[PDB]
């Protein structure tokens, strides 16, 4: 797969903001340890991270998530985040 | 997103046989109506359908899955492989 460049990341968040916003509210609920999340928008996607722009009630925060181990190209990348959505709807059901 | 022209569904196929498996497995099982799956391919996804090879116990059989509504384009594709994955781990808890 292609490595992570910038231009490569601006396509990832693109398709995820607008095909897979609910997975994007789950990240930022259970991997952003945020409670009441309106909506998220992936912001970047980088090697070791990913930055959240993250809706509630008291408006718009920006978050960093970090991953455990660094992503090396495309196919890392849709990997851990069919992983974390996974993830998310296991945790999400008990709060 | 692109449409579903043979070269596309054979690019979706290499990369569905690659890293994604065992998803095909639990579509040739849920979906398929096949009971001991060793392991199942993708061989082409078009508007209609996706063919699959799958082996089991008797040898490898191929068979079709056809879509309730036919794909537009490689979006529809993604959406239709998340969804199935979905249920079929949903529906293959219980047998
Ligand atoms: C050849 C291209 C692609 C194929 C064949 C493919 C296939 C799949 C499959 C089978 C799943 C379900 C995984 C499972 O539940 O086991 C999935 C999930 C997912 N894919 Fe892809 N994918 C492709 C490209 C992409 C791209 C380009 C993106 C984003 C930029 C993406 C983002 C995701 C996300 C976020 C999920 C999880 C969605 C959810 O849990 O609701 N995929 N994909």
């Amino acid at each position: 797969a292609d490595p992570l460049t910038p231009a490569i990341s601006d396509r990832i968040c693109k398709h995820m903001n607008e095909d897979h916003a609910s997975a994007i509210a789950l990240y930022a609920q259970v991997f952003g340890q945020q409670t009441d999340v309106t909506m998220a928008q992936m912001q970047a996607i980088d090697p070791t991270g990913m930055d959240l722009v993250v809706e509630s009630e008291g408006g718009s925060k920006t978050i960093r998530i970090e991953f455990e181990q660094p992503l090396k190209d495309s196919e890392d990348a849709h990997q851990v985040l069919i992983a974390m959505a996974k993830q998310a709807r296991s945790v999400g059901k008990n709060s």
